[PDB]
DNA sequence: GACG
DNA sequence: GACG
């Protein structure tokens, strides 16, 4: 298709609110991982799997332009007021460079997951970029959703929400579900299920991240 | 001295070994975070939280030479691990990288490294120096951990990363394995008493850029 | 020492 | 659904 994904870069975003609010971004989180290091289950139910050793790392709060939703705050524990006091920046043209720094550093083609990201992270994250000057750092990197990949592989009723999932592998609730880097360990242990399986779906049905069209504007 | 700094960026490094070894960075991790982002109920006292907003990077980092068995030991990393996994070296873009996360940061920015003064500062020295690129750290400032809870505890045996942090709070650290675990360890550490903690730094900051390379300009 |  |  695109052939083998080299890297998985599992992201998630805190956000002011859902969809339909046209929300704006808080707090994003990447880990980069090498198709190797997750190819490196047990019994029932399997331990939660350690995350490999060798991964790449980031997580900034973003200082919004419109105020939280009383939802997401209380969700997230972050407000417009306290990203702006402890002087986080926009989403703007550097960050832009920081992830295309960060982005450099992995091997391509580099494959974005997030959990129902075909739905809000990576619209949302197209509609933040787009609001840039600079040039998009994404357009040759390519996205997946990881609730289709699991669902695919749990057929081998249910919810399919991250937690729901999680705890049904691993009968322990997740570890921290209020911050993008707590979601994202979440997100990368479900993924680590059954590595072999899903390195081979995510295969399969990578896409362009370019295509990917903006939450709203 | 120096005015006030505005960014605490706790940073661990791991590398191929020990000083007199010419050692080269496996692995970076960069904690930045705000003076405001700075009570304790209980024995013995919880290990605190990490604030809220915090930035995190942490990347590996490939070497030219090969971890020393001591430091293959401690991190789990070696250079032929690294290097399937085609982790790069200690570039330009990574400079420019730091640049860039360090730009998103509110200025001044001092870096706080455990032993830093004799390990962390003049190895990341070195291994700016090597490339084409201007050092990222050339406007920025460092303090070493160790001197910083010298003083604060002195005014209530081993200053190992370890020694202090099982010794405040009685617990092993969550890990000693990562350069994040160990800024995280750092991090808990500069929170026993956060108030002093920063008093104590803003009147020691230094320049990063009179810091002494460890080693080489090869 | 204390850092890998 | 499921995302904040
Ligand atoms: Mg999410
Ligand atoms: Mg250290």
């Amino acid at each position: 298709p695109h052939g083998h994904m080299q890297t998985l870069i599992f992201l998630d975003l805190e956000a002011t609110g859902l969809p339909s609010s046209r929300p704006e971004v808080t707090e994003l989180c990447l880990l980069a991982v090498h198709r190797r290091a997750l190819e490196n289950s047990q019994g029932h139910p399997p331990p939660v799997p350690r995350p490999p050793r060798v991964v790449d790392k980031l997580s900034l709060c973003i200082a919004p332009g419109k105020a939280c939703s009383p939802g997401a705050s209380e969700i997230t524990g972050l407000s417009k007021a306290e990203l702006e006091v402890q002087g986080r920046q926009r989403f703007d043209d550097n960050l832009a460079i920081l992830l295309r720094a960060f982005l450099q550093r992995q091997p391509q083609p580099c494959c974005l997951v997030a959990h129902n990201g075909d739905r809000y992270d990576f619209p949302l994250l197209q509609t933040e970029l787009a609001r840039l000057s600079t040039p998009s750092p994404l357009d040759g990197t390519f996205c997946v959703d990881s609730i289709a990949a699991l669902k695919a592989l749990e057929q081998a009723r249910k919810s399919y929400s991250l937690g729901s999932i999680y705890t049904r592998l691993y009968w322990q609730a997740p570890t921290d579900s209020h911050t993008a880097e707590g979601n994202v360990l979440t997100l990368l242990s479900i993924c680590q299920w059954k590595p072999q399986a899903l390195l081979q779906w995510v295969d399969e049905h990578a896409r362009p991240f370019s295509t990917v069209k903006p939450m709203y504007g």
